């Protein structure tokens, strides 16, 4: 039976095929059939494009032995070449426009989730043009999606001599018989068919799809529009800043381009971004996805103090000091919202763009108190209940795995009662204790956070809801202020805490404010509707954050 | 007695004063004398400047409030003002052209190296402009030289009311008579005065470091060309990225920009780096100053050919693979140069740039054994020396200190016959068991690198030149590559061991190779000649990796 499935990049993985290109230039440039292919191929394996394919050889060093085969293939058919006809040119164009075959990974990821080794199998080159990025980032993006990646230039062999494909099994510790292999050149693929392996002739994506999907036996063709890249935690490049003596902030970091600083709510963590962070890193942004202060791996000190909205904008302003950042965008879900809004308030120099996914922005009464505003809502009465020290603590501390499992669930998915907590004189009255797996969670995800709210518990995430009077005091500072820097308001329909009719006056103190809203979307914005949150962080991102 | 020295902002730390455009303003438009300066003023306490001085308002909300007051100032004194005139125009070219005072930060220093505490105290204002990260930039860099910075904006208060004096003395925990106050505005001098600190008029900056030298009796004008800013290791942003199940890389990371990856020699550390990495940060380089593999905080596996040249490069792939960097500049020294030529050999597409310190290009001799070449030159004796396991690590590990003072020294301070090793029978033959501390180094350094070795020693360090050998066979396959991708070569005058001279022919390997020299610099060149190093850097990168 089959356990790892192999593919090609170029006409595979990556489409218009490059190879392609030869033929389509001497169509356009009405040159002799087969003109370009026959120079491409000059000399066979002793010729400049297998060194090239071996490593031999660099890609700007093939550019003139390439124009040499040129002029000695055009004066055999007699046949003259134009003067703006250039080679590199010829390449730049097609490598740029080769992009990434979507159909093709979603079914080798696929493979991939139901057990399947898989890896990529190319003859590629030793890229050294001033335009090398581009094919950088593309190989850099389809690569982490595959367990090996084999390229000719770096194994010294090629496609189709015997060596490769041994050396294929070899690194796949699979039989032949065990290995499903795809191309969209045939001579590469006989040899594959010559060892006993399952292969598949790929000209339309399609059908080379529809051959995979019966000799694999999972469908692959038509299947569910599939979540976003997600990461796993120890694959992750992680970071530590000291803020202040007793306080290192922790935070995950991935791409490059303007800082991104995504800020969780409660009772949550970095990990909450997940489905974010390759997206936004894949979109050309350097992602800092925040262990806030009192969560995972940052500090967590005991003071209720130490969790006023001022001491922790302070605390944000240190840490993009320490990292040498003058700027970063601020994306922020419940709790992070709120303390992003009063980033943008407090510090718009520091503040590129600003966004927040439920929390709105609603300026502090100066009249009245906050304990008798959050009094005036029932919907609010929760945090009433996390008000006295040591109460809630004990009971979210409890059971981690219950706690999690009971919070992280979608609008129609509702195990807890929310209401009249204090009244009921418990969170959990009423409320299963082994709740069913939500369908937005993994039972290792839900471990994951487990794990986390191990080391310091409920204390300081609970810290932050126990500020409401200098919180209050602080706010009323910025009362005749006005966000004037790009800002991004987006609701969730069935978030029944922050209802996105909250933040219908948002527009009164932030003229220039730019909207998104998700139906169908819960309080766990992030998880509940990652490709949609995705969507428009990023469209944003690019049309306000540069 | 003085033990604390606070400066202003605008015409103290950083000039052309912003205050004084609008007297060049009405001066190049021929408006009436001082028209600018009164609708700049209207209102006094209770008009638009202070409440933007004070943050109740924003810098652009003050705008229009500002050419409100323009129009009322020009209407009295029967004046027209042009179309084409602009407020936000004059202030984002007075804020633009506003540069750091470098005498005044280097005196400021000074007084913080003899111990004072050092402030700023400036009137400012809340910047929302879109072009605000430009002075974000010059109050991240002017803000870390300092032990406090206190913004009117921030607090509140300000300059020349009573209450923001008082709160300085509170931050500042000292006597009025324990300050010295730098401002450029007589007014704003006048209540510090009055609570009996030494104040400085400050005109021309010249005259003002004359005043306050004489006043803190420490010398502060004329003084020695400063070492560049370097590091503190607690306050910078610690990185961590598993390449391999047993393998986690340590890096150091600072600024925003294009990422340019350090790599240190043999035996050093990130923190050789030290002097580079705040320099390149200013410059608008994203830095990762690595613990390179068997070092520091990174792992150091006992295994030889875990060192290998290939094995080393391919996780420096996997480590910009799980940065999600698709390429970076690769800076090194000595054999972190060895490491920086071999990644733009073997991976061109992910090498942004390459640069080498000390260390040149030299193509192994396919015909000739790496034992035979080294053994070739008398002053790669101390490598044969390192061949045999468990024998340098002994002598390198018996007293860290001794090991670290020996070797970090200048062409002029050698403590270490480099000569007949073998022959010697150990490193430290007739050397001091308490060397004198180098010119280059302070007590607190060398016991950083003392700190850092104590973790696992010379094993993995040694091992780097341990792998001679594999290194050889896996270099001939490069043979007929050359290098095309930006490249600088920084050769030291006087490092006996990687000399000047060893360089001559790269020329035939890397064609458009860009060169600097270093004269009276040994073999420690980060840190023998950190300015110069920072100039032909920051040069190079500039123009070749943009
Ligand atoms: C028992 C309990 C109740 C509330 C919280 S606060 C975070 C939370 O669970 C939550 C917040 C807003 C919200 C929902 C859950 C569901 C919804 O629609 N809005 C924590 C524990
Ligand atoms: C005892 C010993 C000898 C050599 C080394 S290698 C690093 C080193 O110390 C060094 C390398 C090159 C070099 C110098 C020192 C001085 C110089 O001019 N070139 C380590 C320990």
């Amino acid at each position: 039976t089959l356990r790892a499935a192999v593919f090609d990049l170029d006409g595979v993985l990556a489409l218009p095929a490059v190879f392609g290109v030869l033929g389509r230039t001497e169509e356009a440039l009405a040159l002799p059939r087969g003109l370009l292919n026959d120079a491409f191929q000059k000399g066979g394996p002793e010729g400049a494009t297998t060194r090239l394919m071996k490593g031999e050889i660099t890609l700007s060093q093939w550019i003139p032995l390439m124009e040499e085969n040129c002029r000695k293939c055009s004066e055999t058919a007699k046949v003259c070449l134009p003067k703006n006809f250039s080679i590199k040119e010829i390449f730049d164009k097609a490598i740029s426009a080769r992009k990434i075959n979507r159909p093709m990974l979603q079914a080798a990821l696929m493979l991939r989730k139901k057990g399947f080794t898989t890896a990529i199998l190319t003859n590629t080159w030793l890229d050294d043009r001033a335009e090398r990025d581009g094919l950088a980032q593309l190989m850099c993006e389809l690569k982490m999606h595959f367990d090996f990646l084999i390229e000719s230039c770096q194994v010294g062999m090629v496609k189709p001599e015997p060596q490769i494909y041994k050396f294929l099994l070899d690194t796949l510790k699979a039989s032949p018989s065990e290995v499903v292999f795809l191309d969209d050149i045939g001579a590469n693929l006989k040899p594959a068919r010559d060892l006993g392996m399952v292969t598949i002739l790929v000209q339309d994506t399609d059908t080379a799809l529809k051959e995979l999907e019966k000799v694999t036996g999972i469908q692959l063709l038509n299947t569910p529009a599939p979540l976003p890249t997600s990461c796993n935690p120890s694959d992750m490049s992680h970071g530590y800043v000291t803020v202040k003596p007793r306080v290192r902030l922790h935070f995950v970091e991935l791409g490059s381009g303007p800082a991104v600083c995504l800020c969780h709510g409660f009772p949550e963590s970095w990990y909450s971004w997940r489905y974010q962070i390759p997206a936004l890193a894949q979109a050309g942004y350097r992602v800092l996805a925040m262990d806030m202060k009192g969560y995972g791996e940052s500090s967590a000190p005991p003071e209720i103090e130490e969790y006023c909205m001022e001491v922790l904008c302070k605390e944000m302003v240190t840490f993009l000091d320490k990292l040498g950042l003058s700027q970063a965008v601020f994306i922020g879900h419940d709790w992070g919202g709120m303390l992003v809004w009063y980033m943008a308030l407090f510090y718009p120099e520091r503040v590129r763009a600003v966004a927040s996914l439920n929390t709105p922005f609603i300026p502090a009464n100066p009249n009245m108190s906050p304990l008798e505003s959050i009094k005036a809502n029932p919907v609010f009465d929760y945090q009433l209940y996390f008000q006295e020290p040591g109460v809630a603590e004990a009971e979210l501390e409890q059971n981690l795995s219950r706690t999690f499992k009971s919070l992280f669930r979608a609008s129609d998915e509702s195990v807890l009662s929310m209401h009249k907590v204090c009244e009921a004189g418990g969170l959990f009255v009423n409320s299963p204790e082994e709740p069913s797996l939500s369908r937005m969670v993994t039972e290792e995800e839900i471990q994951f956070y487990v794990q986390q709210f191990k080391k310091s518990g409920f204390r300081g995430p609970l810290n932050w809801y126990r500020n409401m009077e200098r919180n209050w005091k602080w706010a009323c500072k910025s009362l005749g202020r006005k966000i004037l820097i790009p800002a991004l308001m987006v609701t969730a329909e069935k978030d029944f805490v922050l209802v996105p009719q909250m933040s219908q006056h948002m527009e009164d103190w932030i003229p220039h404010l730019k909207r998104g809203h998700i139906e169908d979307c819960g309080h766990w914005t992030q998880m509940d509707k990652p490709t949609e949150v995705n969507q428009i962080l990023i469209k944003w991102l690019d049309s306000d954050a540069r």
